[PDB]
């Protein structure tokens, strides 16, 4: 039975991503959030509700990535150095999720926080979203999995990290780019800096598995990938309408979703499927 | 579908274990090992071989805890705050495994390192040891596991972290306690500081699962736990005989194993089963 030997490369990229993930390490206590109170109170009820709802959605994403996606992808990898990177990423997913609670503690009361997490748990669209993603992970709860199933779990992971999350990062970046909630915005940037290299690395692993598949299996997962992409897109369009109508940003957010879906596709080595970033969001980055 | 909410406690201990794990975070770049070359050459061939073999075994343990053990236990936990802690511990298992490679790069040539890992991979007793433990994790590869299966996987994890590893930490500690390989010894101590709180935490979770089981299931896993304990112990005594006969430490290591088995049992809330020794005083100096 093999132990991980870092003095013999198993691939050309794992050491680089290991070092980078380590270099980027951070935790919530680093960023103080209290000074955001001064711009929080200037927002409207509907804006505050939107912000709280998108942050609850982001927490759910990271909860599922740290507690389901990374563990079940990594346990079936044969490459022990890549496993190590994915284990570290999974731990950072939990740092992300905890950092949203740190923001909430400054911006909401205990009763309001419970209202957020109750709303997250019962929201039909969030349930549908996460349910579709996690169903690819649940296929991996058996002793022998096919490479098609592992490929598609990696596709689902890239789509969550690089794509389905970003309907949620839009609003924190949009406010930070206007100089509102900028401390919370520095936390979201740290998170994004992690998610970016997460999606890149899982996408590299996906392309390596893909190249081992037979031609018939390649055609089957390409079809499933394109379908999943547009299935999630449909649901996200419904989610964005529900969250952002009240504050006039539905069509901006949808443009941000399409941009990030294209990024996700490219992390997988695939061509873009939708035809620039909102300039205020760009300033928040 | 629930998201983790750290502003409402799911239990009394996960927050403090989260904070402690973060506080203790470290990586291999933080300890330079080159200065160990001076005492490395003072060792015999047989002592050097022993040291490389036990670090090979340690690397294997951490490889399996990070890549199988923590992931498959945490995926089935319902407590989301406890899941967060196990995920962070799993990542630290990978830092541990990499830190052994950092030691090897200084102490062994490229071909000597290959020999270590080939020896690790083909060793009958290490395969039997690791195979018994990972067979409890493999049971968790299905959509719905029972709490007996989950409990027994947690027992296996505590036995690996708190007990079956220490046949291996003995020799780095013993040599550090004699002034040899002390920078590698600082690394081993960092690892041990992690492993201690890992075993405590998983043991708390085990105890909580145990109290949820039916009486009939409790009786079943209580007996399996004691059988597993003594099955592993028999294998570990064969392992220690094979590793340590050449350097005359077999019975010293066995005392250390029994001491750490008792600690594992206490992490699980069980009474000790081996006679109470003092830790070897040279090992104690290495700590
Ligand atoms: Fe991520
Ligand atoms: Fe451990
Ligand atoms: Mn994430």
């Amino acid at each position: 039975m093999r132990a991980v030997n870092w003095n013999k490369k198993e691939d050309d990229f794992s050491l680089m991503f290991w070092k980078q993930n380590i270099a980027q390490f951070w935790t919530e206590e680093e960023i103080a959030v209290s000074s955001d109170k001064n711009t929080w109170v200037q927002l409207s009820k509907e804006e505050q509700i939107a912000y709280k709802r998108v942050l609850g959605g982001l927490t759910l994403g990271d909860t599922k990535q740290g507690g389901e996606g990374m563990p079940l992808v990594l346990v079936h990898l044969e490459n022990l150095q890549a496993k190590s990177v994915l284990a570290f990423m999974g731990a950072m997913e939990e740092v992300h999720a905890k950092s949203y609670s740190h923001i909430f503690t400054t911006l909401a009361t205990e009763e309001e926080i419970d209202e957020i997490f109750d709303w997250v748990d019962t929201h039909p669209l969030l349930e549908k979203k996460a349910g579709i993603i996690t169903s690819y992970y649940r296929r991996l709860l058996k002793p022998e999995v096919t490479k098609k199933e592992l490929y598609m779990a990696m596709v689902a992971s890239v789509f969550l990290e690089s794509y389905l999350f970003y309907s949620g990062f839009f609003y924190p970046l949009y406010l930070a780019g206007q100089g509102k909630l900028t401390a919370s915005g520095e936390i979201i940037n740290l998170i994004i800096r992690d998610e970016s290299i997460h999606g890149v690395f899982v996408g590299i692993l996906a392309q390596q598995i893909f190249a081992e598949l037979s031609a018939e299996d390649q055609q089957e997962v390409q079809k499933e990938t394109q379908e999943l992409l547009m299935e999630l897109y449909e649901i996200e369009m419904a989610y964005t309408e529900e969250i952002y109508t009240s504050i006039g940003l539905v069509e901006d957010v949808n443009r941000f979703v399409r941009y990030n879906a294209n990024k996700g596709l490219m992390n997988l080595g695939l061509e873009p499927k939708f035809e620039e970033i909102n300039p205020i969001v760009l300033n928040g980055l």
